[PDB]
């Protein structure tokens, strides 16, 4: 159970040792596939680690969206969409398969999508679908 943790550590040490865009981005990348790889084995869970991967994997993503330079570039757009874009999967995820997942996490992640929504339009979009979902659905 803890291999999931060791690679988590691994692509959270790779990602803070660079400081490049591109490289950032081709890490959340990886960061992406490797999520939604072990979401798409959560028919039988991690072997009872699905709690801790899932708050690192939330809280890893709501320091991402967290910190951001005040420009955003074509690459920075890109990051932070898909980074949101996993954020959304996680969530939808979670709570399809868990209903009391989000109980302890829920005050966080909407504390953190509300300032967002005064952002670029597709990344409102974004943050307004996600709190559609979250909360009216």
């Amino acid at each position: 159970p803890d291999s999931y943790q060791k690679i988590l550590l691994a692509i959270c040490e790779q990602a803070a040792e660079t400081n490049n865009v591109y490289k950032k981005h081709r890490i959340l990348k990886i960061y992406h596939l490797f999520v939604s790889l072990l979401l798409k084995d959560i028919k039988s869970g991690l072997g009872g680690a699905w709690a801790f991967v899932l708050r690192d994997v939330i809280y890893t993503l709501i320091h991402y969206i967290n910190q951001r330079p005040s420009c955003i570039m074509d690459v920075s757009l890109r990051s932070f969409s898909l980074c949101c874009d996993l954020l959304s999967q996680v969530c939808q995820t979670a709570v399809t398969y868990c209903k009391d997942a989000l109980e302890n996490h829920l005050h966080v992640i909407v504390g953190t999508l509300i300032p967002l929504v005064y952002e670029q339009v597709e990344v409102q979009k974004q943050v307004l679908d996600l709190l559609k979902y979250l909360v009216i659905d």
